[PDB]
């Protein structure tokens, strides 16, 4: 039996090393409680444009987008650097699991990533993002196959996946096939969609359905926390920003999946079959001696 | 632009040819009201046993198991057959389009199939089930996969899946690659799960979902019909049994399919594909000359 | 010896049968002083929407994005179909190589493509593009690698690229390596820049490059056709829509690779090297017997 | 922000210690006016025979040949040795960055390098020609792959290439993959041509393409300085021979890589793939111990 | 015991048809006096351009040198086509063995190979010129590793090279490894040098040194044939174009590798050491499905 | 431009210090005309027992070839001892440069070497013998890889090789690759053979090859100097025994390497390598502290 968190906070949006201190304080705030795994949002050191345009017409490229572009450009971080040194020596301090939604560059890009802690300062990975949505691909960059993570702990299996993957078949039945139990999902939209469109992920699996969401100002998100039966642990917080927790017991997964049990003893192999490519293609690759 | 209704009725579950004179009356009643498309439940015709339990306990098989499996099996239908030719006649009457949930029967077998029939009394097809769920493996039977329609017609692309096929991706997956944009899904259960679960496939698809349920005396069943946007346009209707209608604009799916869009152009083929074998396989084959 | 002409008229952006017929009278006006090969613009038959932004802040997709987008869906054609058959028809009827830049559609998606036709009638193939721009990505999809044509005709081989694919160093070299001596390339944009562009091709080439852009009322297009020394034949006409014609000489190659002479006997592989995979890949595969 | 020079004088062709004073009051008059980065022309210290043929006709050899080879030959320099202290020495006494255009002998050949010296005095390294063009190959030689230089300095990433090394679109692909923002190109000819073809690469790159050559009495060359967006700062001086400088604005990159930005997100790894044999291979390898 | 000939004639320089029955009854009046191996000299199909210059000064590049070129490039063969077919039409007749220079293109290049044909009308090989001389860089191409053959006979193992690659020492070093003991060498020159420079590769051999040159009006070339003891079999013809016959002891290699005996017994392992790196390696490489 | 010298006398083949003062009285008589470098035959000192067969069947060995080879052993010299100081002396009384090929002891052997020495006494080193011919095997001994010599002077860089070792093409493309240029040679046979095998090495060189053979009662030895052109200086003296000079322009290599040039830029690096193990190996080793 673990017990985990999700935070609801924003971040300021430009400085970024103004915007590490607040992931301190809410760190300890969390620790004070005896959690045991944490969860930021979508976007967090980065930073998530929301509203602005940039003045892309067709292609008329006005300039006021250009230095627009430029000053959210100088406020990106880079994996590994100095902005991941501090973070494990945060999560090195004490016992706790760190997650965190960042944003990287990567030679004049940016990708929208996702990071993983365990408990004793090492660094697990990343999860970038396999596709941005509609507005995002101006600015953003696609994600490969060879990222998808396991991630075992001793605590369970934990994933990601990042707002609008989570409505692709393919990728979620490619996360069932490696044994997700703990699923965690961040996210940057706030409607009454978002809470029945985990349910069914939450009910298709036997995880843990773990969101997050931010709250600024109003776009206010709503984080909860989903049992593998359809019953909300902690409800859609709207009511300002705040800390959420919840225990989960990992006993309640070979329960569920007594009744559906997706890629065991459905999903007919005899009709379906399914195959991911998992390469990591580079443009340009030296190669010496 | 087209209107289409469900109903709500439960049979008698015995003596199989009177209930087939409620469906003319619901029928007209659905007429009367200048129709065009109606949805029945799951197992209408052949009927649900609901809480029965056969008395099977490993293996032991008392002697009123045997009595009670062949009073259900005297009151199943087969295709094509005498009864097939009077709903053919019923449809043919006037102009609607016709499903129906019936259950058939293939020499001492069961299977939980559905039926399809046009405005002009022809037989379009079928759609078996393709595995049941928990303790119906233990009385009905598997489908193969030469059976997942397209069926064509003047107002659209209709199809149909039953009660928990609609939690597999993969088949979902295989029903959006033919361009479902009319998605009928009868079912058997009635929680709050089912409206949770159902708003995520008409989000993820672009398709007006269109369920219907029975309600008999309690398991008070509520049908619905969802835009492609997540907008129920008629609720759960959890009073009584009654007749639901509500309009369907072909033009909202066109404008709905601008976001997300399913497998075009999301959905990365350099990193997932699938394949779906559809073969007639039967165990003996007679060939002659 | 050939002569070939390029053509600087607009659309009417609405009513695609009604666009046709401009294309009828400009392709009889370019028959009768003896042309051999007439080469239309980017996005002729669908319509390019120039300034529109469909209200695309960051995810806020107010209602009057939805409805523009269906209005612009709804003119487009679809291959093959009723309208490549009246293009076929239409250079069938005397001896002349035909290109067109339409738009097609593939259940709801938007590919810029690129048409070819022979002289008798046949359809030989078509080049989708690889990757929209800036703001096309929002509209638009991805072509894959098995789509760049060859296409050996009995005045010489003859390919095509489109906005900003000509700016790909990779794609360049995949096109210099199959023998490319005749190289189309329509476009959207008119600056000073476009010129001093394409001279570069027609210097790293040996390809008589042979641009196209539109006229439209004001991003006045300028259209021209490049000698591989670097000799503006016919010059960068930005007075109006008119015709433009000029003569080429199939000798004029083998006496301009005596210096340069890309992938021969340059472009050291001892260093250097270049490999395409070129694989038709598609989400879904049904397979039967 | 930095700003650099180039210059556009010329050799005295013969007796090599005379033609580096020359060098040292250009360096001293361009110190002067608080210049960071000055770049010398193709064949500085060696001498670029123009006009010469060697009397080469399929393989006859008259003796009047031979003398003018071994003529052309005694003015040569070695690299380590005494004329590249001097210029260490030369760069060493104030705060300058430093690339020069030598030719270099090793047994009896010739080879077109270029050299590069930092603000220390130190020699950072050099990169030779990887193929000469048309007639020099009777008289100079071949380079290696392992020779393609990055040199990160405190202002920026600086690289180099030659007459007709700039055509080549592989090397430019694998000079784009290495982070080049400073992109110097020394030369030997004066046309049209030249201007429209660095056009090409200041816009596919997004590097401050910095051109020079030299001016003799009769082959006006113009050298200039490119900005990252297509627009000339300094123009192409053909009247007489002087010095050129700009200013050249480091941000002026993220705000130019928005639109385009290859080997990132444009260039599509899953159909695109390139690599390169990077060896220091030799003809005869001694081994002791 | 077996019998070979040399040929001294020369080409009609232009219409490559017509210098081709100069091969046929040169052949028929070699074949009537009982031979068995025929060798032709260097470039005899597509001409020897003796004394042109192209006008090449260092990269002025007039007009009378295009035109030269393209005159000369419409000259040459291409393999396999129609010129190999009717050659190995003519070695099919009877019994004779072919070796063949000719000048082959492959894609507006020129390479300078030689061909090799059986007594059968098969198409054994070719071998391709490793590099070009002084002046020929400017016209021809580069050959690569993979290409030296061993083409074992029934009669023994012949080999080939071509003018100045009988000078190196690794080439040949390389030959011998492999066990040539009938070792071709067609040249273009025609001194007193050429006579002394073979007599040392037939004694550091043991093969039967067979040279072949032509004579066109003056550069008068002189053929012969060598024993592996240094003694010439038939002079050096420089008395107009003839026929030359001598016939080929191969018992007198066994005899004559009792003195030196390269690579066996001498060339010691354990202080030198070879290795040839022979890969097929070309610049763009298109692979499928 | 230097002068040197190579003589033609023999030795009196037994009473070692008896044939050293023939060497004192030739050095004087070569001399008196001022040249500047002396070269003398094979096996000079020791003798060189010409027509002797010791009585060697298969392994017989009768009585009387024991006393044959103590009474050549006990003739032999031993480096460093009496017998070069004597030599060092000489050279050192004037200026002239020094070769001498001696017979050298090391514990019951015989080491076929050859000596250098300066102008001004002192003892840069030797050159033993690689590999003796076919009967020599039985008497001498074998060679090691630590002895190939640079030796450069301020007159040019000197090497040396000795018999046949001047055939293997592995050892001459070693000896190209330290910078010799010129490139003495004793040996010991004397037939047409060996004027057109050195014209080979001194065309493929670069070297001026200055060979050295002696004259006794025949086997009459013609020694010669021949231009790196392949141009004989002085004829190959055969009429009786006397001294041959010459004069040698240093400049008439770099004239000369225009066409050819070996280990530059021809002999392709990207095809052939080659890598000599230099080590001093030897049987016992004792090692103390």
């Amino acid at each position: 039996i673990v017990r985990a968190t999700v935070v609801q906070a924003s971040t300021v949006f430009y400085d970024t090393p103004a915007t590490l201190d607040k992931a301190e304080r809410l760190l300890s705030e969390a620790a004070e409680n005896g959690s045991q795994l944490v969860v930021f949002p979508e976007a967090f050191i980065g930073g998530y444009p929301r509203g602005s345009t940039f003045e892309l017409a067709i292609g008329s490229r006005t300039a006021k987008g250009r230095d627009d572009f430029r000053k959210y450009h100088a406020s990106a971080i880079d994996v590994p650097g100095p902005e991941v040194e501090r973070l494990a020596l945060m999560a090195k301090k004490y016992k706790v699991y760190l997650v965190m939604g960042v944003i990287e560059r990567e030679g004049y890009t940016l990708y929208c990533t996702v990071l993983f802690f365990d408990s004793q300062g090492l660094f697990l990975g990343k999860h970038r993002k396999l596709m941005p949505t509609a507005l995002e691909r101006c600015i953003w960059g696609f994600g490969d196959g060879s990222t998808i993570p396991v991630f075992d702990t001793p605590i369970g299996k934990i994933g990601a996946a990042i707002c609008w993957e989570n409505r692709m078949p393919s990728l979620r039945t490619a996360m069932y096939a490696k044994g997700i139990e703990i699923y965690c999902a961040p996210t940057a939209d706030s409607r009454e969609t978002w809470l029945a469109s985990m349910t069914h992920i939450a009910l298709e699996g036997g995880c843990f359905v773990l969101s997050a969401n931010q709250f600024c100002r109003v776009c206010a998100g709503g984080s909860s926390i989903i049992s593998p039966l359809g019953i909300v642990l902690a409800g859609p917080n709207y009511r300002g920003e705040a800390l959420i927790t919840a225990d989960l017991d990992l006993g309640d997964i070979a329960r569920a999946k007594f009744d559906f049990d997706v890629v065991g003893h459905y999903s007919r192999p005899e009709v379906f079959s399914l195959n991911i490519r998992e390469h990591p293609r580079k443009a340009v690759s030296f190669k010496t001696s």
